[PDB]
């Protein structure tokens, strides 16, 4: 989904 | 978000991970105190006095990120070559620090509420009471029920009291119409009486996931509403000005065409469509296409958020 | 879900995989008896006596998990760097354990049903008879057929007896109405007579895939039904209470508005909509938007499951 | 699907690719004759007589698959760590063989049609003529045209003769109704006259992409049609048997309800829906839900194929 | 799009990146001047005089891409094993040159518009004025307003002259009908007066993202329109010729069936459908299926573009 | 109106 975990958590 | 990195010119040491040799400056290891590699007290056990090397019979692919933590001076991230469990097992062994481990994880009576002590019955009883209250409400709106409603409200008040947060707000809302009991005030309180259906959020997990998704995508919901507002205004104005040139006008005004524009954008369907002329039909076709596009645009983000929350929960 | 790892202090050995050197002491290999590396008997052939070094002329990127399987003491997790075929042969070559291989599989007369020995004609006849029975059913519902139905039923019974599971249940069901033959019971049996269409699951592969997907998505289906139920109840209540202030009420009661709520949530379209006032129209727009969102939320999980099952089958 | 791998007991050599040392025996090299490494003639240049090493100043991560060709004896998959261009040059350098490159590639006058020689004017004229023919048709069906139709057919047959494959089949079909010209036969030929619109496949690229996707998605198209057929039959039977218990029968027979089932499953909308009772409304709600699910099931295969073809073309 | 690779026969040097040894020709290093490795002056400090090697205490997994730039002689691309920030730091560490890093970035008064200096109040006032103008327009179309419309136009033109792309074009358009003020011309100007709703593009970021997505998906929009046109024509012809065999013909002509074809393709719903016979119903079912398919086809490209732009912004 | 919001993955 997100390559670098963009906008992960909050 | 900013970190410090070692600078070169003393003594260079070699670290062996199951045959993979790593050469690092002692200054790089000394940046982070404590830890296995940070201090020599807990490195003598793994140090080889013969070959002058430190041996760690572990997984070789995971040592690059662990070493890079010293190299980056604070930046720790799991490379996409290994599962989460294998990376997790590594960090405790090297003991990167409680502040480092938990921060990395972020990157990844009163018996009633709990579902145990064989009191699950209480939860089942509450769910049955909620369903019964919904059924009695719907049947009361049909062309007695007051006693059952009183019993349901008594149970709701007792449950809220023994518990005594959005769930608490819903619980307190569920009884305000009953304790309260112009015609507009009566109409609105009878309407807000329906919020008893939201009391299922305590017991249902999918409802909680949906609520979390709605909370986490407020910007996306606002953008979707904004796009629908722009579309309905534009297309209602277009169709009204297209059909203003006829003696018998299907749409009396732009606000009258808001419903037609909304149902065409959403592809619900207005119904009868014959009296509208050719220009109105062209505007309606454009409105349908634009509605499909503008509703298919922002929904995927909410869908992905819901999927992520559901997978995290399960 | 717990595994053990060798701890440091005996003798260390070196493993060579196409030039890539691996260092590991004997206790890690001694953790797993048998296998190519666990016992010395099956590894002395690949040992080089002059260099005191084990040589393995194999692929270097796939050996990392092989060593980690010994390192992790049972946790054999595939690395995503290679195709499945190369990793399949690598584990067999080391004979890491017959029981060990099995868990990796899920980690990644009576001549009638088997479509061979020319039994393909017997199948074709079964499909033709099923289609003929469906056609005769639809035709007898139009404003003789009894003989054709009798032939279809006797063929079904003969097939069931020859074969003598959900398919078996469907086959038994397909003849129960005919063997049976208040008005309600007659209507029920006539309705359940349609279950003959499900007999195509034996021959159709896509129908089997759909059935497996439905079996594997029961939670998703339940969540979808729950969301639609909540939305329908809420919006029916909203529209009924919005229209309760008019002399000519389009909706007599909340249950009366259930059909309108369902068709608006599913975007099917109610049809005639003019008598509804402005508040009802606002509630309808909100219902349409919420229905689009609610339908869009849990579908791309059943969709993914169906795609996975279809690709696995094909 | 099967290949042979070298087995040990003679002579072994080392390959040094910019510091990444690879050690393989000559038997592995000798399995593939020719090539850069198969014969000593074309690999002696890179050989270093001083260190007895083969030096290859190329990219390290791409050599794993190159050695795997010798390792597996005919099996080649690209490792997922490098772009396609990097590996394409890498394999071409070692000249694995024309059959090898082709295998890897598959695993990942008459001046009229060729749009050059500033004949693009011919293509523009053809597109304009096709559009004019479509317009002439759509206005000749309204409540002279024959001359323009004759001119369009003359241009079509001239282009066909000059050019003289389903596209050629469409070109043949586009003139058959005109050259031909019971009432049913006349209606059929007038209908098949519309296939002039498909002549745009010659010029448009998106139309060709759609045609290729439809050809490559025949299985899921058939599956979608089968699912629609099953759902329509089931729900038509259910609604007919649920509603037939009243004096006023909205549906005369099961075939009568096929259109309603189709529009409900596809969410088009039947329209007026009042006379059907509560059981029919429940059946309709279930039909709408099941139709949404069944039409959402197979289409994320068709769309994926279309996206792949579109990206390949562009 | 063409690059040159070093060809052997003169000296070879070894690079030690945190234990990972690399062997590369000196001519490869000399292909790119300047930089850390291009000249001995900027790399002599990092050199190890006793081991005859260069010791780089940096991230070893990312050195392969750095070496490939010299190996390929002009090609730089990050492999998918490290975050982009790590690679961005590494290339700055070696200082490949701004002439090379520049093409890598895209590989993956006048105080009014700038929302700072306590000017956000001006933006709020502008948004309120735009909303008020839209409301007055919608209300005056109902069965005075002129003064409020004049005030809104005065504010719009004041902002335009104070500030004096496409947003400026929209701002100019928003006052053209007012400054102008056959029946067709009046209808056209009253219709184009609605363009005031597009002035919200200046303030709203999501609407700007939508505009960028529309600009970047013109080919897909055209393909969608073309597919809809083809399907509409085909199914209108089919249904008209199916229902032309009855005295009471529901559709008078193929153009009359265009609306029915559009609503069936888009699954909106024609409404009354009883008089059409069995052949027309079959044609309608086929039209509904084909509409669902042909609309679901080209959408998850506009969707992908919108998602990309939203994540970027 | 908007359930075909698919993506990649699936393998
Ligand atoms: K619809
Ligand atoms: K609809």
């Amino acid at each position: 989904a997100a390559v670098a975990g963009l906008y992960g958590l909050g």
